[PDB]
């Protein structure tokens, strides 16, 4: 699970 | 911007 | 920004 | 599990 | 059970 | 954004 | 954010 | 359990 917010 | 890996 | 590795 | 808030 | 709420 | 695995 | 494993 | 307030 990646949660990337960017 | 928002990437998801679920 | 925000990276998370769950 | 990794946080960074960077 | 897994709940991503992300 | 959600996701349920159930 | 939130991430469950139940 | 295990329960990730992120």
């Amino acid at each position: 699970v990646e949660a990337l917010y960017l």
